[PDB]
């Protein structure tokens, strides 16, 4: 996976946002940017890229009551788990929307 | 934050996917859906809310050489250390544009 660097120049950071000039497969260049901010966290002190979707590694996703998502997890290990963990967290209704904060 | 459940009815999971029936300002409904794949993790078999964006407690982000991202992050003790990451490890140049795999 990735490799952009090899076939790409004047690579910049600036705050998470990578910029890059990359060459196209019918040659001629194309910059673009990509927002590093959902896809690498900070676990303590160190950068990690974030996990792969839960439900790559989850089944039987449920709603349990009227806001906790509930889930049967792999453990590093390799086991699956209960688990659950409650939406009202951090999903609001903002004017009839469901919305992340 | 969050609380969607207090002024939402015939809520739903299916994948990763909430759908709910939610009030608006000026009373009457709309159904919506939130993708939890982006901001839920699984973590050794536990369902955690993913980190919030790296930039808010990392600093001096920086390009090492061709591919690292660089910086200092607070540790769980709240002091700061150095840290980075390979972009190349997820970061593909696909045509010209730059993407996450």
């Amino acid at each position: 996976l990735g490799k952009f660097s090899q076939t790409c120049y004047n690579s910049a950071i600036q705050g998470s946002v990578l910029t890059s000039t990359c060459e196209r497969t019918n040659g001629g260049y194309n910059t673009s940017s990509i927002d590093l901010n959902s896809v690498i966290e900070n676990v303590d002190g160190s950068l990690k890229w974030q996990g792969s979707n839960f439900i790559e590694t989850c089944r039987n996703t449920q709603l349990a009551g009227s806001s906790e998502l509930a889930a049967e997890c792999k453990t590093r290990a390799q086991q699956f788990v209960s688990t659950k963990i409650n939406l009202d967290d951090h999903i609001a209704n903002i004017d009839g929307t469901l919305k992340y904060e």
